[PDB]
């Protein structure tokens, strides 16, 4: 993980031009280049939270630098100067998953079925890596806003430190662990399958929550198919949507110990991805 001067990122990002700032670097030297050339970076401004000291922050940055994974946004560098604290990630060209699922359409086209399966699988692989034994990290913020897409539709978990998807044990007792992440992942799966936001106030009462709106439909295959995004018509085999809904429902089990691990959902979604398009 490289260290940058405030001036280096000052040059790279067109004078910190306006959600955080877009920059450019020469890929070999990691030095500022002219805009539109070389590696595109994203620089994030970080305020000091909890009075964290320089040494603690640098240590956290050090551990984050060890968490390289194809489904986590790559940390390129950082900056620590005159109280300045900046982070340098790879720029994700296609933004967050939100912009590719919801969005007042008519002239907008969301992700097709194959890329929805692939994106779900990618997020699952990142989260499973964070839950793995040599990592032991709880993401806490599994949300469609934090699934970023690159220029080839590769999905990665947004940057993370060391509402709408809340697990039951979190609402009740503030609990937060890997199983909580699993429940939130189930909510995300419902979002991907239906194309509807997890929490919508412009929805009838007792249905403003996506899990609650979907609960009576998650009772049979025929009713499961009723919540599939209608913009996905003819693209999927019914058993594929039923499979994704099944994984989501098992992730959404009320008792945390009934929810599968992220490795297991990775296996399931990987089978779904591997057999996509054919009856198999």
């Amino acid at each position: 993980v490289k260290s940058f001067t405030f001036n280096e990122l000052k040059l790279a990002t067109r004078n910190f031009r306006p959600c955080v700032f877009k920059g450019w670097l020469d890929e070999s030297t990691l030095t500022p280049t002219k805009p539109g050339t070389g590696l595109v970076i994203a620089v994030k401004k970080l305020n000091q939270e909890g009075f964290q000291g320089h040494r603690e922050w640098l240590t956290e940055i050090n551990y984050l630098g060890q968490l390289s994974h194809p489904n986590l946004v790559k940390l390129i560098g950082y900056c620590l100067e005159d109280e300045h604290r900046l982070l340098v990630y790879e720029f994700m060209q296609k933004g967050s998953l939100e912009n590719h699922l919801f969005r007042r359409g008519a002239y907008f086209k969301p992700l097709p079925w194959f890329l929805r399966v692939n994106v779900a699988l990618d997020a699952a692989k990142g989260l499973a890596f964070l839950h793995s034994d040599p990592v032991k990290v709880i993401y806490r913020d599994i949300k469609a806003s934090n699934i970023l897409l690159d220029a080839d539709y590769n999905a990665k978990l947004s940057d993370f430190g060391l509402y709408g998807y809340a697990a039951p044990e979190y609402m009740s007792s503030g609990h937060l662990n890997a199983r909580s992440d699993v429940y939130s992942f189930g909510v995300l799966l419902l979002e991907i399958l239906s194309g509807k936001r997890a929490l919508d106030h412009n929805r009838p009462a007792k249905e403003e929550n996506l899990v609650d709106w979907a609960r009576p439909y998650l009772t049979s295959k025929r009713k499961v198919l009723l919540i599939v995004d209608n913009r996905l018509d003819t693209q999927y085999l019914p058993e594929e949507a039923v499979r994704m809904a099944s994984v989501a429902v098992q992730c959404l089990s009320f008792e945390p110990k009934s929810r599968p691990t992220m490795d297991q959902v990775v296996r399931a979604l990987q089978q779904l991805q591997d057999n996509l398009g054919k009856p198999s």
